[PDB]
Protein backbone atom coordinates (compact mmCIF):
# COMPACT_ATOMS: atom_id res chain seq x y z
CA UNK A 1 0.00 0.00 0.00
CA UNK A 2 1.70 3.18 -1.14
CA UNK A 3 1.28 5.32 2.26
CA UNK A 4 1.90 2.25 3.78
CA UNK A 5 5.50 2.06 2.95
CA UNK A 6 5.39 5.97 2.28
CA UNK A 7 4.72 5.69 6.67
CA UNK A 8 8.00 3.26 7.00
CA UNK A 9 9.81 5.65 5.17
CA UNK A 10 8.98 8.98 7.18
CA UNK A 11 9.02 6.90 10.58
CA UNK A 12 12.61 5.41 9.91
CA UNK A 13 13.88 8.60 8.47
CA UNK A 14 12.30 10.34 11.63
CA UNK A 15 10.93 12.76 9.48
CA UNK A 16 7.56 13.39 10.67
CA UNK A 17 8.05 16.53 12.34
CA UNK A 18 9.05 18.17 8.59
CA UNK A 19 6.62 16.87 7.39
CA UNK A 20 4.04 18.16 9.09
CA UNK A 21 5.30 21.52 8.79
CA UNK A 22 5.48 21.26 4.95
CA UNK A 23 1.72 20.78 5.45
CA UNK A 24 1.23 24.04 7.63
CA UNK A 25 3.17 26.02 5.30
CA UNK A 26 1.56 24.89 2.18
CA UNK A 27 -2.23 25.30 4.34
CA UNK A 28 -4.98 27.82 2.98
CA UNK A 29 -5.31 30.86 4.87
CA UNK A 30 -8.86 32.38 4.32
CA UNK A 31 -10.24 35.61 6.15
CA UNK A 32 -11.81 35.10 9.36
CA UNK A 33 -13.24 38.28 9.92
CA UNK A 34 -16.49 37.83 11.43
CA UNK A 35 -14.78 35.47 14.13
CA UNK A 36 -12.88 38.39 15.32
CA UNK A 37 -15.50 40.91 15.25
CA UNK A 38 -15.47 42.46 19.13
CA UNK A 39 -19.30 41.48 19.88
CA UNK A 40 -18.13 37.13 18.77
CA UNK A 41 -14.97 37.47 21.42
CA UNK A 42 -16.61 35.42 23.78
CA UNK A 43 -18.24 32.91 21.48
CA UNK A 44 -14.54 31.74 21.15
CA UNK A 45 -12.38 29.44 23.20
CA UNK A 46 -9.19 29.77 21.64
CA UNK A 47 -8.17 33.35 20.25
CA UNK A 48 -5.89 31.37 17.37
CA UNK A 49 -8.62 29.15 16.47
CA UNK A 50 -11.06 30.45 14.62
CA UNK A 51 -13.94 29.50 11.56
CA UNK A 52 -13.22 30.88 7.82
CA UNK A 53 -15.56 33.17 6.73
CA UNK A 54 -16.77 31.29 4.12
CA UNK A 55 -16.86 28.09 5.66
CA UNK A 56 -18.19 28.84 8.49
CA UNK A 57 -22.01 28.03 10.11
CA UNK A 58 -24.07 30.37 10.47
CA UNK A 59 -27.09 30.24 13.16
CA UNK A 60 -30.47 31.18 11.71
CA UNK A 61 -30.91 33.68 14.42
CA UNK A 62 -29.43 36.51 12.64
CA UNK A 63 -29.19 38.70 15.40
CA UNK A 64 -25.19 37.48 15.82
CA UNK A 65 -25.25 34.31 13.24
CA UNK A 66 -21.72 33.66 14.52
CA UNK A 67 -20.75 30.39 16.15
CA UNK A 68 -17.09 28.84 15.70
CA UNK A 69 -17.90 26.17 13.56
CA UNK A 70 -16.47 25.21 9.88
CA UNK A 71 -18.53 23.29 7.07
CA UNK A 72 -15.94 20.52 5.24
CA UNK A 73 -17.48 19.45 2.55
CA UNK A 74 -15.32 16.72 0.77
CA UNK A 75 -17.16 16.72 -2.50
CA UNK A 76 -14.94 13.42 -4.06
CA UNK A 77 -15.91 11.08 -0.87
CA UNK A 78 -19.63 13.25 -0.47
CA UNK A 79 -19.07 13.26 2.84
CA UNK A 80 -19.42 16.61 4.88
CA UNK A 81 -18.32 17.38 8.44
CA UNK A 82 -19.32 20.35 10.62
CA UNK A 83 -16.20 20.89 12.92
CA UNK A 84 -16.78 23.23 15.86
CA UNK A 85 -14.61 23.76 19.35
CA UNK A 86 -16.14 22.43 22.27
CA UNK A 87 -19.45 24.64 23.11
CA UNK A 88 -18.38 27.06 26.25
CA UNK A 89 -20.85 27.50 29.02
CA UNK A 90 -22.15 30.74 27.21
CA UNK A 91 -22.82 29.09 23.76
CA UNK A 92 -24.49 25.40 24.65
CA UNK A 93 -27.71 26.66 23.09
CA UNK A 94 -26.13 27.65 20.26
CA UNK A 95 -24.61 24.06 19.44
CA UNK A 96 -27.81 22.83 19.80
CA UNK A 97 -29.68 25.10 17.80
CA UNK A 98 -26.87 24.77 15.20
CA UNK A 99 -27.63 21.28 15.24
CA UNK A 100 -30.93 21.53 15.45
CA UNK A 101 -30.48 23.82 11.72
CA UNK A 102 -28.28 21.69 10.03
CA UNK A 103 -30.56 18.30 10.51
CA UNK A 104 -27.49 16.59 12.15
CA UNK A 105 -27.76 13.32 13.22
CA UNK A 106 -24.85 12.77 15.06
CA UNK A 107 -22.59 14.37 17.31
CA UNK A 108 -18.68 13.64 17.79
CA UNK A 109 -17.16 13.92 20.98
CA UNK A 110 -13.78 13.19 21.34
CA UNK A 111 -12.45 15.08 24.28
CA UNK A 112 -13.53 14.58 28.21
CA UNK A 113 -14.77 17.27 29.76
CA UNK A 114 -11.73 18.18 32.08
CA UNK A 115 -8.10 17.15 30.53
CA UNK A 116 -5.04 18.03 32.18
CA UNK A 117 -7.04 19.71 35.26
CA UNK A 118 -8.87 22.04 32.75
CA UNK A 119 -12.45 22.39 31.55
CA UNK A 120 -12.15 21.57 27.97
CA UNK A 121 -15.44 22.31 27.09
CA UNK A 122 -19.17 22.91 28.51
CA UNK A 123 -21.14 19.64 30.41
CA UNK A 124 -23.48 20.71 27.00
CA UNK A 125 -25.79 17.16 27.87
CA UNK A 126 -27.76 15.80 30.37
CA UNK A 127 -26.09 13.21 32.62
CA UNK A 128 -29.19 12.10 34.16
CA UNK A 129 -32.73 10.53 31.83
CA UNK A 130 -34.84 12.68 34.73
CA UNK A 131 -33.06 16.14 34.20
CA UNK A 132 -33.19 17.27 31.18
CA UNK A 133 -31.55 20.55 30.17
CA UNK A 134 -33.69 23.39 28.60
CA UNK A 135 -31.51 26.34 26.85
CA UNK A 136 -33.88 29.01 27.10
CA UNK A 137 -32.07 31.88 24.40
CA UNK A 138 -32.58 28.89 21.90
CA UNK A 139 -36.05 27.49 23.04
CA UNK A 140 -34.73 24.39 22.52
CA UNK A 141 -34.59 21.30 25.13
CA UNK A 142 -32.85 17.96 25.47
CA UNK A 143 -33.34 14.80 27.20
CA UNK A 144 -31.19 11.80 27.59
CA UNK A 145 -32.94 8.72 26.43
CA UNK A 146 -29.95 6.09 26.77
CA UNK A 147 -26.88 5.46 27.40
CA UNK A 148 -24.22 2.82 26.26
CA UNK A 149 -21.18 2.92 28.23
CA UNK A 150 -18.22 0.91 26.37
CA UNK A 151 -14.64 0.50 27.39
CA UNK A 152 -13.30 3.02 25.06
CA UNK A 153 -16.27 5.25 24.20
CA UNK A 154 -19.62 5.66 25.11
CA UNK A 155 -23.35 6.19 22.82
CA UNK A 156 -25.83 7.82 24.11
CA UNK A 157 -29.25 8.76 22.41
CA UNK A 158 -30.81 11.62 23.16
CA UNK A 159 -33.78 13.89 22.07
CA UNK A 160 -34.05 17.40 20.95
CA UNK A 161 -37.09 19.04 20.91
CA UNK A 162 -37.71 22.38 19.43
CA UNK A 163 -39.61 24.36 22.11
CA UNK A 164 -41.32 26.66 19.06
CA UNK A 165 -42.66 23.76 17.02
CA UNK A 166 -42.81 21.18 19.22
CA UNK A 167 -40.84 18.88 16.55
CA UNK A 168 -38.39 16.26 18.15
CA UNK A 169 -35.27 14.68 16.80
CA UNK A 170 -33.30 12.00 17.65
CA UNK A 171 -29.61 12.82 18.32
CA UNK A 172 -26.80 10.62 18.63
CA UNK A 173 -23.75 11.17 20.25
CA UNK A 174 -20.76 9.71 20.22
CA UNK A 175 -17.94 9.77 22.50
CA UNK A 176 -14.46 8.63 22.74
CA UNK A 177 -13.92 8.60 26.33
CA UNK A 178 -9.96 7.54 26.07
CA UNK A 179 -7.69 9.54 24.29
CA UNK A 180 -4.58 10.26 26.31
CA UNK A 181 -4.24 13.52 28.05
CA UNK A 182 -0.73 13.69 26.50
CA UNK A 183 0.05 12.45 22.84
CA UNK A 184 -1.99 9.98 20.82
CA UNK A 185 -3.53 6.51 21.78
CA UNK A 186 -0.88 3.81 21.04
CA UNK A 187 -2.47 1.85 18.74
CA UNK A 188 -5.40 3.28 16.35
CA UNK A 189 -7.90 0.03 17.01
CA UNK A 190 -9.86 1.76 19.20
CA UNK A 191 -10.30 4.67 17.69
CA UNK A 192 -11.40 2.96 14.30
CA UNK A 193 -13.89 0.69 16.05
CA UNK A 194 -15.07 4.36 17.09
CA UNK A 195 -15.02 5.50 13.52
CA UNK A 196 -17.25 2.08 12.42
CA UNK A 197 -19.31 2.90 15.32
CA UNK A 198 -20.10 6.36 14.10
CA UNK A 199 -20.42 5.05 10.61
CA UNK A 200 -22.64 2.02 11.46
CA UNK A 201 -25.23 4.54 13.32
CA UNK A 202 -26.00 5.94 10.09
CA UNK A 203 -24.86 9.61 11.36
CA UNK A 204 -22.08 9.92 8.02
CA UNK A 205 -25.05 9.24 5.62
CA UNK A 206 -25.91 11.66 3.59
CA UNK A 207 -29.47 11.82 4.23
CA UNK A 208 -28.98 13.47 7.26
CA UNK A 209 -27.14 16.87 8.03
CA UNK A 210 -23.49 16.95 8.80
CA UNK A 211 -22.37 15.11 11.58
CA UNK A 212 -20.78 17.90 14.41
CA UNK A 213 -17.44 16.72 15.15
CA UNK A 214 -15.57 18.55 18.15
CA UNK A 215 -12.73 18.25 20.85
CA UNK A 216 -11.95 21.24 22.80
CA UNK A 217 -10.48 23.41 19.86
CA UNK A 218 -12.29 21.50 17.35
CA UNK A 219 -9.07 21.26 15.09
CA UNK A 220 -6.95 18.07 16.48
CA UNK A 221 -8.24 15.23 16.90
CA UNK A 222 -11.13 16.24 15.57
CA UNK A 223 -8.81 16.49 12.39
CA UNK A 224 -8.12 13.16 12.96
CA UNK A 225 -11.60 12.04 13.13
CA UNK A 226 -12.98 13.65 9.88
CA UNK A 227 -9.40 12.65 7.29
CA UNK A 228 -9.56 9.21 8.81
CA UNK A 229 -13.19 8.77 7.47
CA UNK A 230 -12.56 10.52 4.33
CA UNK A 231 -9.61 8.84 3.25
CA UNK A 232 -11.21 5.43 3.90
CA UNK A 233 -13.86 6.34 1.86
CA UNK A 234 -12.20 7.48 -0.94
CA UNK A 235 -9.82 4.37 -1.04
CA UNK A 236 -13.26 2.18 -1.55
CA UNK A 237 -14.62 4.64 -3.72
CA UNK A 238 -11.33 4.50 -5.99
CA UNK A 239 -10.61 1.73 -8.72
CA UNK A 240 -6.97 2.55 -7.07
CA UNK A 241 -7.22 2.60 -3.37
CA UNK A 242 -3.22 3.71 -3.48
CA UNK A 243 -3.60 6.79 -4.87
CA UNK A 244 -5.59 8.17 -1.93
CA UNK A 245 -2.91 10.57 -0.20
CA UNK A 246 -3.10 11.17 2.96
CA UNK A 247 -1.60 14.85 2.95
CA UNK A 248 -3.29 15.94 -0.13
CA UNK A 249 -6.73 15.37 1.92
CA UNK A 250 -5.89 16.70 4.87
CA UNK A 251 -4.45 19.96 2.92
CA UNK A 252 -8.17 20.05 0.90
CA UNK A 253 -9.78 19.67 4.43
CA UNK A 254 -7.81 22.75 5.31
CA UNK A 255 -9.54 25.13 2.93
CA UNK A 256 -12.22 24.95 5.37
CA UNK A 257 -11.25 25.22 8.84
CA UNK A 258 -7.47 26.50 9.82
CA UNK A 259 -5.14 23.94 11.77
CA UNK A 260 -6.43 20.35 11.45
CA UNK A 261 -4.15 17.95 12.92
CA UNK A 262 -2.23 19.92 15.47
CA UNK A 263 1.21 17.76 15.92
CA UNK A 264 3.24 15.74 13.87
CA UNK A 265 2.18 12.94 16.15
CA UNK A 266 -1.69 13.47 15.25
CA UNK A 267 -0.10 13.25 11.82
CA UNK A 268 1.61 10.15 12.20
CA UNK A 269 -1.40 8.37 13.87
CA UNK A 270 -3.78 9.69 11.45
CA UNK A 271 -1.21 7.63 8.70
CA UNK A 272 -1.97 5.17 11.01
CA UNK A 273 -5.26 4.71 11.60
CA UNK A 274 -5.74 5.12 7.70
CA UNK A 275 -3.31 1.93 7.09
CA UNK A 276 -4.80 -0.29 10.03
CA UNK A 277 -8.57 1.05 9.03
CA UNK A 278 -7.69 0.23 5.41
CA UNK A 279 -7.09 -3.97 6.09
CA UNK A 280 -10.50 -3.84 7.55
CA UNK A 281 -12.20 -2.64 4.46
CA UNK A 282 -10.19 -3.25 1.84
CA UNK A 283 -11.42 -6.88 2.61
CA UNK A 284 -11.84 -9.09 5.65
CA UNK A 285 -15.33 -10.33 6.46
S1 LIG B 1 -21.70 1.24 17.57
C1 LIG B 1 -22.92 1.55 16.25
C2 LIG B 1 -24.21 2.11 16.83
O1 LIG B 1 -25.01 2.55 16.08
N1 LIG B 1 -24.43 2.09 18.27
C3 LIG B 1 -25.66 2.55 18.88
C4 LIG B 1 -26.72 2.94 18.11
C5 LIG B 1 -27.91 3.36 18.66
C6 LIG B 1 -29.09 3.75 17.76
C7 LIG B 1 -30.22 4.28 18.36
C8 LIG B 1 -31.34 4.61 17.61
C9 LIG B 1 -31.37 4.38 16.25
F1 LIG B 1 -32.49 4.73 15.55
C10 LIG B 1 -30.26 3.82 15.64
C11 LIG B 1 -29.14 3.49 16.38
F2 LIG B 1 -28.10 2.93 15.70
C12 LIG B 1 -28.05 3.35 20.04
C13 LIG B 1 -26.99 2.94 20.85
C14 LIG B 1 -25.80 2.52 20.26
O2 LIG B 1 -24.72 2.09 21.05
Amino acid sequence: MEMEKEFEQIDKSGSWAAIYQDIRHEASDFPSRVAKLPKNKNRNRYRDVSPFDHSRIKLHQEDNDYINASLIKMEEAQRSYILTQGPLPNTVGHFWEMVWEQKSRGVVMLNRVMEKGSLKCAQYWPQKEEKEMIFEDTNLKLTLISEDIKSYYTVRQLELENLTTQETREILHFHYTTWPDFGVPESPASFLNFLFCVRESGSLSPEHGPVVVHCSAGIGRSGTFCLADTCLLLMDKRKDPSSVDIKKVLLEMRKFRMGLIQTADQLRFSYLAVIEGAKFIMGDS
